[PDB]
Protein backbone atom coordinates (compact mmCIF):
# COMPACT_ATOMS: atom_id res chain seq x y z
CA UNK A 1 0.00 0.00 0.00
CA UNK A 2 0.95 3.84 0.22
CA UNK A 3 1.07 3.42 4.40
CA UNK A 4 4.57 2.16 4.38
CA UNK A 5 5.77 4.83 1.96
CA UNK A 6 4.31 7.98 4.62
CA UNK A 7 5.77 6.51 7.65
CA UNK A 8 9.38 7.39 6.09
CA UNK A 9 8.59 10.92 6.33
CA UNK A 10 8.38 13.38 8.94
CA UNK A 11 5.14 14.60 10.71
CA UNK A 12 6.00 18.22 8.92
CA UNK A 13 6.24 16.13 5.44
CA UNK A 14 3.38 14.50 5.91
CA UNK A 15 1.22 17.51 6.54
CA UNK A 16 2.85 19.89 3.50
CA UNK A 17 2.33 16.35 1.47
CA UNK A 18 -1.50 15.81 2.27
CA UNK A 19 -2.44 19.51 1.68
CA UNK A 20 -0.86 19.91 -1.52
CA UNK A 21 -2.50 16.96 -2.61
CA UNK A 22 -5.70 18.36 -1.66
CA UNK A 23 -4.94 21.65 -3.49
CA UNK A 24 -4.05 19.67 -6.66
CA UNK A 25 -7.10 18.01 -6.47
CA UNK A 26 -9.13 20.72 -5.88
CA UNK A 27 -7.35 23.01 -8.77
CA UNK A 28 -6.32 20.05 -11.09
CA UNK A 29 -7.91 16.42 -10.78
CA UNK A 30 -7.22 13.30 -8.57
CA UNK A 31 -4.95 11.43 -10.64
CA UNK A 32 -2.67 14.30 -10.98
CA UNK A 33 -2.95 14.53 -7.30
CA UNK A 34 -1.94 11.06 -6.35
CA UNK A 35 0.72 11.41 -9.12
CA UNK A 36 2.11 14.12 -7.81
CA UNK A 37 2.05 12.80 -3.89
CA UNK A 38 3.65 9.43 -5.45
CA UNK A 39 6.09 11.55 -7.17
CA UNK A 40 7.29 14.02 -3.68
CA UNK A 41 7.34 10.63 -1.65
CA UNK A 42 9.51 8.56 -4.26
CA UNK A 43 12.09 11.87 -4.01
CA UNK A 44 12.13 12.53 -0.71
CA UNK A 45 12.49 8.77 0.33
CA UNK A 46 15.27 8.25 -1.73
CA UNK A 47 16.64 11.47 -0.84
CA UNK A 48 16.66 11.10 3.27
CA UNK A 49 18.05 7.36 2.58
CA UNK A 50 21.03 9.27 0.12
CA UNK A 51 21.60 11.37 3.16
CA UNK A 52 21.36 8.37 5.85
CA UNK A 53 23.92 6.48 3.32
CA UNK A 54 26.27 9.60 3.21
CA UNK A 55 26.17 9.31 -0.30
CA UNK A 56 25.80 13.41 0.39
CA UNK A 57 26.11 15.66 2.69
CA UNK A 58 23.51 17.36 4.67
CA UNK A 59 24.66 20.63 3.34
CA UNK A 60 24.37 19.58 -0.22
CA UNK A 61 20.50 20.57 0.05
CA UNK A 62 21.48 24.00 1.26
CA UNK A 63 20.68 25.90 -1.91
CA UNK A 64 17.66 24.09 -2.63
CA UNK A 65 16.17 24.15 1.10
CA UNK A 66 17.30 27.96 0.76
CA UNK A 67 15.51 28.58 -2.44
CA UNK A 68 12.47 26.19 -0.81
CA UNK A 69 12.12 28.42 1.88
CA UNK A 70 12.28 31.86 -0.67
CA UNK A 71 9.17 30.25 -2.43
CA UNK A 72 7.41 29.73 0.54
CA UNK A 73 7.78 33.07 1.99
CA UNK A 74 6.63 34.29 -1.47
CA UNK A 75 3.71 32.32 -1.01
CA UNK A 76 3.28 33.55 2.13
CA UNK A 77 3.04 37.20 1.29
CA UNK A 78 0.67 36.52 -1.51
CA UNK A 79 -1.59 34.64 0.77
CA UNK A 80 -1.71 37.83 2.53
CA UNK A 81 -4.02 39.43 -0.24
CA UNK A 82 -5.72 36.15 -0.69
CA UNK A 83 -9.64 37.42 -1.34
CA UNK A 84 -9.02 40.70 -1.76
CA UNK A 85 -7.68 40.93 -5.19
CA UNK A 86 -7.04 38.42 -8.33
CA UNK A 87 -3.97 36.50 -9.07
CA UNK A 88 -3.58 39.05 -12.40
CA UNK A 89 -2.66 41.38 -9.61
CA UNK A 90 -0.91 39.35 -7.47
CA UNK A 91 1.37 37.82 -10.43
CA UNK A 92 4.47 39.93 -9.05
CA UNK A 93 5.13 37.90 -5.65
CA UNK A 94 3.54 34.64 -7.43
CA UNK A 95 6.40 34.87 -9.94
CA UNK A 96 8.89 35.30 -7.32
CA UNK A 97 7.89 32.12 -5.47
CA UNK A 98 7.53 30.70 -9.12
CA UNK A 99 11.37 31.64 -9.60
CA UNK A 100 12.33 30.32 -6.37
CA UNK A 101 10.79 27.33 -6.68
CA UNK A 102 12.59 27.06 -10.22
CA UNK A 103 15.83 27.81 -8.80
CA UNK A 104 14.74 24.69 -6.03
CA UNK A 105 14.66 22.56 -9.11
CA UNK A 106 17.51 22.92 -10.34
CA UNK A 107 19.50 22.59 -7.96
CA UNK A 108 17.72 19.11 -7.23
CA UNK A 109 18.33 18.16 -10.59
CA UNK A 110 22.13 19.23 -10.00
CA UNK A 111 22.58 17.64 -6.53
CA UNK A 112 20.56 14.03 -7.94
CA UNK A 113 21.39 13.76 -11.30
CA UNK A 114 24.37 11.37 -10.72
CA UNK A 115 22.26 8.88 -8.47
CA UNK A 116 18.60 8.90 -10.79
CA UNK A 117 18.14 7.34 -13.58
CA UNK A 118 16.89 9.75 -15.90
CA UNK A 119 13.12 8.91 -15.30
CA UNK A 120 13.33 10.17 -11.80
CA UNK A 121 15.24 12.99 -12.98
CA UNK A 122 12.32 13.76 -15.20
CA UNK A 123 9.96 13.13 -12.95
CA UNK A 124 11.69 15.64 -10.70
CA UNK A 125 11.13 18.45 -13.47
CA UNK A 126 7.51 17.36 -14.14
CA UNK A 127 6.69 17.86 -10.48
CA UNK A 128 8.72 20.87 -9.70
CA UNK A 129 7.18 22.09 -13.45
CA UNK A 130 3.43 21.19 -11.88
CA UNK A 131 3.96 22.64 -8.68
CA UNK A 132 5.63 25.75 -9.25
CA UNK A 133 4.01 27.00 -12.26
CA UNK A 134 2.33 30.51 -12.33
CA UNK A 135 -0.62 28.95 -13.57
CA UNK A 136 -0.80 26.88 -10.89
CA UNK A 137 -0.98 29.72 -8.38
CA UNK A 138 -3.14 31.74 -11.03
CA UNK A 139 -5.54 28.79 -10.71
CA UNK A 140 -5.59 28.66 -6.84
CA UNK A 141 -5.44 32.06 -5.90
CA UNK A 142 -8.55 32.55 -8.65
CA UNK A 143 -10.45 29.54 -7.05
CA UNK A 144 -13.12 30.42 -4.35
CA UNK A 145 -13.48 27.40 -2.01
CA UNK A 146 -9.71 27.05 -1.67
CA UNK A 147 -9.38 29.18 1.75
CA UNK A 148 -9.57 26.46 3.59
CA UNK A 149 -7.40 24.48 1.86
CA UNK A 150 -5.31 27.07 1.34
CA UNK A 151 -4.86 28.29 4.56
CA UNK A 152 -3.47 24.40 5.67
CA UNK A 153 -0.63 24.27 2.82
CA UNK A 154 0.69 28.20 4.00
CA UNK A 155 0.40 27.25 7.37
CA UNK A 156 2.32 24.10 6.50
CA UNK A 157 5.06 25.98 4.33
CA UNK A 158 5.59 28.19 7.85
CA UNK A 159 6.80 26.05 9.87
CA UNK A 160 8.90 24.05 7.34
CA UNK A 161 10.47 27.60 7.34
CA UNK A 162 10.78 27.26 10.96
CA UNK A 163 13.13 23.96 10.86
CA UNK A 164 16.21 25.46 10.08
CA UNK A 165 18.27 22.98 7.97
CA UNK A 166 22.31 22.88 9.12
C1 LIG B 1 7.47 22.38 -5.81
C2 LIG B 1 8.29 21.56 -4.85
C3 LIG B 1 8.24 20.07 -5.19
C4 LIG B 1 9.33 19.30 -4.45
C5 LIG B 1 9.33 17.82 -4.84
C6 LIG B 1 10.69 17.17 -4.58
C7 LIG B 1 10.93 16.91 -3.10
C8 LIG B 1 11.99 17.83 -2.52
C9 LIG B 1 13.39 17.27 -2.71
C10 LIG B 1 14.42 18.11 -1.97
C11 LIG B 1 14.35 17.89 -0.46
C12 LIG B 1 14.34 19.22 0.28
C13 LIG B 1 15.39 19.28 1.39
C14 LIG B 1 15.31 18.05 2.29
C15 LIG B 1 15.77 18.37 3.70
C16 LIG B 1 14.73 17.85 4.66
O1 LIG B 1 13.93 17.00 4.28
O2 LIG B 1 14.66 18.32 6.03
C17 LIG B 1 13.54 19.09 6.44
C18 LIG B 1 12.56 18.21 7.21
C19 LIG B 1 13.27 17.58 8.41
O3 LIG B 1 13.24 16.15 8.40
P1 LIG B 1 14.07 15.34 9.52
O4 LIG B 1 14.31 16.25 10.70
O5 LIG B 1 13.39 14.01 9.76
O6 LIG B 1 15.47 15.02 8.81
C20 LIG B 1 16.58 15.92 8.81
C21 LIG B 1 17.84 15.10 8.58
N1 LIG B 1 18.70 15.77 7.62
O7 LIG B 1 12.04 17.22 6.30
C22 LIG B 1 10.91 17.75 5.55
O8 LIG B 1 10.06 18.41 6.12
C23 LIG B 1 10.79 17.47 4.07
C24 LIG B 1 9.83 18.46 3.43
C25 LIG B 1 9.91 18.41 1.90
C26 LIG B 1 9.41 19.71 1.28
C27 LIG B 1 8.09 19.53 0.55
C28 LIG B 1 8.30 19.52 -0.96
C29 LIG B 1 6.99 19.79 -1.70
C30 LIG B 1 6.62 21.26 -1.65
C31 LIG B 1 5.22 21.50 -2.21
C32 LIG B 1 4.73 22.90 -1.86
C33 LIG B 1 5.27 23.94 -2.83
C34 LIG B 1 4.22 24.28 -3.88
C35 LIG B 1 3.00 24.95 -3.26
C36 LIG B 1 1.93 25.18 -4.33
C37 LIG B 1 0.88 26.17 -3.87
NA1 LIG C 1 -11.32 25.11 0.88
Amino acid sequence: PLSGLKKLIPEEGRELIGSVKKIIKRVSNEEKANEMEKNILKILIKVFFYIDSKAIQIGDLAKVDRALRDGFNHLDRAFRYYGVKKAADLVVILEKASTALKEAEQETVTLLTPFFRPHNIQLIRNTFAFLGSLDFFTKVWDDLEIEDDLFLLISALNKYTQIELI
